[PDB]
RNA sequence: UUCAAGGGCGGGGAGCCAUGUGGACACGACCCGAAUCCGGACGAUCUACGCAUGGACAAGAUGAAGCGUGCCGAAAGGCACGUGGAAGUCUGUUAGAGUUGGUGUCCUACAAUACCCUCUCGUGAUCUAUGUGUAGGGGUGAAAGGCCCAUCGAGUCCGGCAACAGCUGGUUCCAAUCGAAACAUGUCGAAGCAUGACCUCCGCCGAGGUAGUCUGUGAGGUAGAGCGACCGAUUGGU
RNA sequence: UGAGGCGCCCAAAAUGAUCGGGACUCAAAUCCACCACCGAGACCUGUCCGUACCACUCAUACUGGUAAUCGAGUAGAUUGGCGCUCUAAUUGGAUGGAAGUAGGGGUGAAAACUCCUAUGGACCGAUUAGUGACGAAAAUCCUGGCCAUAGUAGCAGCGAUAGUCGGGUGAGAACCCCGACGGCCUAAUGGAUAAGGGUUCCUCAGCACUGCUGAUCAGCUGAGGGUUAGCCGGUCCUAAGUCAUACCGCAACUCGACUAUGACGAAAUGGGAAACGGGUUAAUAUUCCCGUGCCACUAUGCAGUGAAAGUUGACGCCCUGGGGUCGAUCACGCUGGGCAUCGCCCAGUCGAACCGUCCAACUCCGUGGAAGCCGUAAUGGCAGGAAGCGGACGAACGGCGGCAUAGGGAAACGUGAUUCAACCUGGGGCCCAUGAAAAGACGAGCAUAGUGUCCGUACCGAGAACCGACACAGGUGUCCAUGGCGGCGAAAGCCAAGGCCUGUCGGGAGCAACCAACGUUAGGGAAUUCGGCAAGUUAGUCCCGUACCUUCGGAAGAAGGGAUGCCUGCUCCGGAACGGAGCAGGUCGCAGUGACUCGGAAGCUCGGACUGUCUAGUAACAACAUAGGUGACCGCAAAUCCGCAAGGACUCGUACGGUCACUGAAUCCUGCCCAGUGCAGGUAUCUGAACACCUCGUACAAGAGGACGAAGGACCUGUCAACGGCGGGGGUCUUAAGGUAGCGUAGUACCUUGCCGCAUCAGUAGCGGCUUGCAUGAAUGGAUUAACCAGAGCUUCACUGUCCCAACGUUGGGCCCGGUGAACUGUACAUUCCAGUGCGGAGUCUGGAGACACCCAGGGGGAAGCGAAGACCCUAUGGAGCUUUACUGCAGGCUGUCGCUGAGGACUCUCACUCCGGGAGGAGGACACCGAUAGCCGGGCAGUUUGACUGGGGCGGUACGCGCUCGAAAAGAUAUCGAGCGCGCCCUAUGGCUAUCUCAGCCGGGGACCCGGCGAAGAGUGCAAGAGCAAAAGAUAGCUUGACAGUGUUCUUCCCAACGAGGAACGCUGACGCGAAAGCGUGGUCUAGCGAACCAAUUAGCCUGCUUGAUGCGGGCAAUUGAUGACAGAAAAGCUACCCUAGGGAUAACAGAGUCGUCACUCGCAAGAGCACAUAUCGACCGAGUGGCUUGCUACCUCGAUGUCGGUUCCCUCCAUCCUGCCCGUGCAGAAGCGGGCAAGGGUGAGGUUGUUCGCCUAUUAAAGGAGGUCGUGAGCUGGGUUUAGACCGUCGUGAGACAGGUCGGCUGCUAUCUACUGGGUGUGUAGGUGUCUGACAAGAACGACCGUAUAGUACGAGAGGAACUACGGUUGGUGGCCACUGGUGUACCGGUUGUUCGAGAGAGCACGUGCCGGGUAGCCA
């Protein structure tokens, strides 16, 4: 047979890459010596081509000009602060330790100082639940309880652009334009619509998969397709 | 080998070398003949998909939201007219792109995919130039096994290479003698082999031989016949 | 009355009859005898040759002899010889002419040798012994040359049909030049360029080459010449991205990812310092020249201390206002031209870069002070301050002044305006889409001077300069989109400017047939056809008006109805237009969107929701995509994926993510099943590898066992919007459940043209209903559904040459002439036709018939025409792509163990190692990673296998190893998918010996038992069948283990006749059993019951292992057991319609051929019925046949191809006759029939469903017969069906994929050499002429059929009803001819009229070969 589409992807050819050269900024938390004296003013609100959501242009006291993962409720003129003794309001960034429980937070770090990893897409937010000297339980948007280092910095508020998924693309053209700004090959041809040579589900005189769709985790690339290690399938039960 | 017996192999000196020649096996193996498989290279001037930077789309039609004015109403709002100018929107040989029917013309062509009429799209998932990326069990693919320079169910070039075939074709001077087998046994064997039958040639042996007939001593159950002779069929009558 | 001979009836086939033909009758037939002849290479005979043998001989040299008992031959074995090359030895020829070549003479059976003449002009032989790239008719053989083809095809076809008359030059002119007339091109056939080409550019001189003809011309040939830059490009900058170096990897590199650095990366078309005007050359030109201007740098001088913040470069899509130049147009003036019925029409009326100046818009400031005003095309603005007023900043490639008594013009050398490309400047809207960067510039003055190198620059830029082998009808980017009329228009049509007559061969025929494009056709109007394919109809604009349905958008231009020009005078909107909307009156035509441009409309059903995608080159579709729905994986040191590694994509991303899949808009919905399979989770117990550990073993080791036990598995649970399933039976069973909503004869329904209805004259169609559904059904998605569609089917109106049924015309060919000039094809011969024969499909064989030769044109009957080593089918121990629970392996994932790896069966720590963090430092941490190994999963990938037999192959079967009877032809041998049927064991006795004994069955006496008799065998003997057996081979009893060990002979296996294992018969040696003994026992009475090498285990003795001894553990001689049943032994599954190759007519489909069971038809007998009556009519059983249409069988012909079914068109035939003519019978009154005979002249038609043939149906008819010609007819047509590649549905399958199921789409090559015929000529023969005839023969259907009237309301008949002979009139079909008449044509002609151009008028051109409309002569036609 020939290599399946999932294998072509790995090669990182043009068709599969993201238009990085068009992307604006690698939104990461600032590196403050300590103290927390660092603050800045929201100079503008831009569209982030990589996340289909707003990103705030900020200018810091030390001259530094950098874009940022803007949560909802931030506008031009607003003063944002970053540091251990930063104020407890939307747009400000401080370790989960200095953050009062029950307060929605976004752009949470995994390892303190990594710049933020969790909850960064439109509308989402984590949820600081439990405190400690060692751990700070945070409920990620997927609903998982993530035990974290209290030193992990995070931003107060829900990520801006909420509700994006509510309106349907309606037409292929709209999907086309979105897809064109991501690292994804689109449209999608169904495996069952290909030839035996092209995909494990290909072939036949009619369209249906050969074997059952649920594939073992141990399956090799070229075969791992369909329902990957499904714990169950369907809706009933 | 063997208590034993019986068997196997060997034994009363002919070889070695050379030259010519018959035949066998390995090798290209009398010659040509095809689809492969493998290696290293050369191709994205075609084309597929992506990217960068540019360019293109007469004219008309329909008239979304929003806004306005007016009437009605306590309000909510509603109705009318106007404004507005949305759309993978419509008409359109604008440019440009595509390719449905004619199964027309052509079919040693104008052309190794052409001509004419017809037909579809024509502000978008649009078309297009140039630059640029992806390379061969690998790309690319809105998927047809499509496309990757007239080459694709695995490109092209050279090499491995004089690939192998039990399959088709061909294998060049004269004469004299003998003269088949198209069968048997085994065979992944039945389009092939080996071993026999049969053809030929050579050396050896040394007096018989037997294609015909008659007679003698034997073998035999086919034709025919018959079945109160077995066997099994198969009519009727007192 | 019996028998015999010969004949007769029975007796039907397709191009032209036959005994080979003629033809034959007291035979030239037949039968019985006879006589004589002809007739082979046989037989006889003369001579010769070869071969064999004999005598003589050294001899195979001579000579003599023998052959009645020698003389054919494919494959093949054997042997003597001819010829070629070069070597050697011996020996010769040649300039007094070698070799070769051409023609000719002689020898040899022959290969071949040799001579003569001519040519040639320098080499050439012989004998012997050697040598070898040593002998050709063939291979779709190779290379070269050449003939026919043939003076043939092409040099016509394209919406660009282009020329003509004069003249010039010249040896020569249709096409080279000049003038005129006439045309063509308008986003191109014009102008400027990119790539690419590369000198093609210009000049001179030429024509051997090239140029579709010619050429004096040329992109050709030769020689010269030609490209000038500070201000156009490059150059510089950076883009997607590329490379180089370092680092790292790799066995290694010219390899490889990341991270650094550097460099590269844009000539039309990214960014960017600066040039305009005129002039000039044969050829350059923002480059040269004249004039004027500008930029950068540097130097000097003055100014300036500012100088880096910021601005710029610098940016998406849609709508839109304002500013505004060119252009165009309008008014008017001037200059020049044109026209001449008028007073119109055309051209010009010029003038840059640059310098200076002006400024709308936006932004802002002051003033002011709106509580409702301001403002816009629109949105909008405001007490947070609206209008107004003043002001700051601030635009054009624009205005204005200079530039400029510069330039340019023959001259005048204008002025206003409107609409306004360019250019400038604003406002609004959209994004699940956010629309480069860097260099540079600005910021930041002025004078004067100096410098400004290097590379490109010609020309083409395309129906001749590029790519496509070509001067190729193809392909190929940019700018000119503002030239006039027209009109909505960058549309058509017409015309400027500019270009061209080079989409480059001509001349001639009223110019025939035929073909390509096309115009028009009366009446009818889809009757055509698979199907309205093709064509046609409709059309522009305004007014009125508009259904079902609908997702409320749409449907919709629904449909339907009306209007439409010109002229005169006006109104309204607007600032106005040379803008738009209307009014009144007048008025012409057949026609006013007058041409051109320019929808045909309506309805039902199927499918996919829609726009979109696709098989470059037969599929555009229902297929892919899509939004939408759904499930799965993953918290990022992730899931998924790429790399060998170093590393990488996703990712400048983070669950509202992105990966992996299914379904495929909206709406209503989406049932039941977890047994199998998959995936996932759990798990007491069971199973589960290696290391380590324990035991045995070994002075060690191999090795054997044990304990512990991971993932995995067993087991359990979860899960179907996972793969998939949703029946049989009865009022449960397989295997989990047992089909719910819906839909249903479906693109799924075999039966099937289902039934009913609608519709039609008629409807395998279509729609609706029913529906038991061969074999519908829910995200393998079910149902429904508006809109959409080059998608499939059907209906109606309209339309029409699709048809009835064809005609005429137009243009280009075609035909003739000049010039140019191929190809395909060719074993040979060839004037054939009818029959026959033959490998069964002959121009060539056989018999006849016909046939004088050559040539022109034609349409293609035949050469199983030409073209392609058949795609179909089978075969090959062929190939490839694909699949899987085929075989074997390889990646990869999971898991244990070892190493890295450290301190203190569960736990702490830090110090390696990893990651985060700039770092301090944090997280993690002996784990992870990495290296190694083990177990599991593992078509992700690789190599392969997947047998043979066979009335082809497959399915089935096994005639694949064995035994018996028969087949089998009285020895032996003997085939078939031949007939009957068996064996793959069983038995410790069912073996062995001995003793005693005789059985089946029947009878008689007291189905057990006892007694007698008859009883050669029918019993019994393990199991087929055949055979053997009676004091036994059977029965009973007793005893016994010979079913023993060893080694042979012979036969068999395998006749003859080689071959293994196996088997048997018969010995010997040893040991035994039984018997008095002879003797019997080498298993079972005989013929079936069986298996090699390698390896293991097993039995007993011995041989043996590398200097040597001991021990362990090995190697071996002999034999037993373990299986290969495909049974003389491989370890082994499938699909291909995506296919590929080698071959086969060794083998299937189609056609032919044989057969004829089948089928069609007939006959013999005649039961029976027909009210009686076999035979008017019907007709069984049985029996005998004919045909070659069906079907089947066979495997002869072709696989280096004989093109399919159906249809069509055109021709001939058969008769078994449907009609028509003439007859016979009748259950014949008549009329109408029924049955039969002769008879093939003619006729046998039109339509509805269906691809159909067939068949069903309708209405007409005299009747609407059947069949043959390769199931006649594809070098004739068509292409609906079968049967390629795409796709769907049902069924089947794990799957690829399949189907003798359905469905949508899906290509039709060739220039005719021969032959054949239709027609036309030229010659020869008969043997200079003119005119007229004859008639051997040949062709015809030239005529076939019907209706009507009189006969006649007659004959006949109760009546109803109702004939004929004959005579007439017409119709239909066929045929031949003709055009007065009717009709068509009529691009002859005349008129009307639209647009445009020539100024108007007059008169004309174009609008495709007439713009359109109306009329239409001749001719040709129906
Ligand atoms: N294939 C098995 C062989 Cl032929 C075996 O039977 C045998 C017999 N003789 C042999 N030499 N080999
Ligand atoms: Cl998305
Ligand atoms: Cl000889
Ligand atoms: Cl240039
Ligand atoms: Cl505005
Ligand atoms: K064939
Ligand atoms: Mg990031
Ligand atoms: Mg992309
Ligand atoms: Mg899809
Ligand atoms: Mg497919
Ligand atoms: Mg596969
Ligand atoms: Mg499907
Ligand atoms: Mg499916
Ligand atoms: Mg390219
Ligand atoms: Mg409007
Ligand atoms: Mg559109
Ligand atoms: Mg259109
Ligand atoms: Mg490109
Ligand atoms: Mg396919
Ligand atoms: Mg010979
Ligand atoms: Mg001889
Ligand atoms: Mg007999
Ligand atoms: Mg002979
Ligand atoms: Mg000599
Ligand atoms: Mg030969
Ligand atoms: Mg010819
Ligand atoms: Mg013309
Ligand atoms: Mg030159
Ligand atoms: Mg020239
Ligand atoms: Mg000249
Ligand atoms: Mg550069
Ligand atoms: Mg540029
Ligand atoms: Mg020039
Ligand atoms: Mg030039
Ligand atoms: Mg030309
Ligand atoms: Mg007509
Ligand atoms: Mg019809
Ligand atoms: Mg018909
Ligand atoms: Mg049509
Ligand atoms: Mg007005
Ligand atoms: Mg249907
Ligand atoms: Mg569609
Ligand atoms: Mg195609
Ligand atoms: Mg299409
Ligand atoms: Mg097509
Ligand atoms: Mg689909
Ligand atoms: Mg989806
Ligand atoms: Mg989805
Ligand atoms: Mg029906
Ligand atoms: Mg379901
Ligand atoms: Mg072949
Ligand atoms: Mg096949
Ligand atoms: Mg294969
Ligand atoms: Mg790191
Ligand atoms: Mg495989
Ligand atoms: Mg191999
Ligand atoms: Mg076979
Ligand atoms: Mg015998
Ligand atoms: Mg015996
Ligand atoms: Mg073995
Ligand atoms: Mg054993
Ligand atoms: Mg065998
Ligand atoms: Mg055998
Ligand atoms: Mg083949
Ligand atoms: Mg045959
Ligand atoms: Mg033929
Ligand atoms: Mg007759
Ligand atoms: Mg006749
Ligand atoms: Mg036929
Ligand atoms: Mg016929
Ligand atoms: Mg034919
Ligand atoms: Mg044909
Ligand atoms: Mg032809
Ligand atoms: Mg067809
Ligand atoms: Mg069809
Ligand atoms: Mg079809
Ligand atoms: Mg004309
Ligand atoms: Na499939
Ligand atoms: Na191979
Ligand atoms: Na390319
Ligand atoms: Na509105
Ligand atoms: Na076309
Ligand atoms: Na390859
Ligand atoms: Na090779
Ligand atoms: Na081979
Ligand atoms: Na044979
Ligand atoms: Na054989
Ligand atoms: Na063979
Ligand atoms: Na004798
Ligand atoms: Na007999
Ligand atoms: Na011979
Ligand atoms: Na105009
Ligand atoms: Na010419
Ligand atoms: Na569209
Ligand atoms: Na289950
Ligand atoms: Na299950
Ligand atoms: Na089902
Ligand atoms: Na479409
Ligand atoms: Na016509
Ligand atoms: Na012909
Ligand atoms: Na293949
Ligand atoms: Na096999
Ligand atoms: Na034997
Ligand atoms: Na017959
Ligand atoms: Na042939
Ligand atoms: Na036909
Ligand atoms: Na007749
Ligand atoms: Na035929
Ligand atoms: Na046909
Ligand atoms: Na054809």
């Amino acid at each position: 047979g020939r290599r399946i589409q999932g294998q072509r992807r790995g090669r990182g050819t043009s068709t599969f890459r993201a238009p990085s050269h068009r992307y604006k900024a690698d939104l990461e938390h600032r590196k403050v010596e300590d103290g927390d004296v660092i603050a800045g003013t929201v100079v503008d609100i831009e569209h982030d081509p990589a996340r289909s959501a707003p990103v705030a242009a900020v200018e810091f006291e030390d001259g530094d000009r950098r874009l940022i993962l803007a949560p909802e409720g931030v506008g031009v003129g607003d003063e944002l602060q970053v540091g251990v003794s930063a104020e407890i309001a939307p747009g400000n960034t401080l370790p989960l330790a200095e953050i009062p429980e029950g307060v929605p937070v976004c752009n949470v770090e995994s390892s303190p100082g990594d710049g933020g990893k969790f909850a960064r897409a439109s509308g989402v937010n984590a949820q600081l639940l439990t405190h400690d000297r060692n751990v700070a339980v945070v409920k990620l948007p997927s609903g998982e309880m993530k035990r974290l280092d209290p030193q992990c910095r995070a931003t107060i508020g829900v990520v801006a652009g909420g509700g994006r998924t509510d309106k349907p693309f309606v037409k292929a053209g709209n999907k086309h334009h979105k897809m064109k700004a991501r690292g994804t090959k689109w449209p999608n041809v169904r495996g069952v619509a290909m030839n035996a040579v092209d995909h494990p589900f290909g072939g036949g005189g009619r369209q249906h998969p050969g074997k059952p769709k649920s594939i073992s985790r141990n399956a090799p690339p070229g075969r791992k397709v369909g329902d990957i290690a499904s714990k169950r399938t369907g809706r009933g039960g």
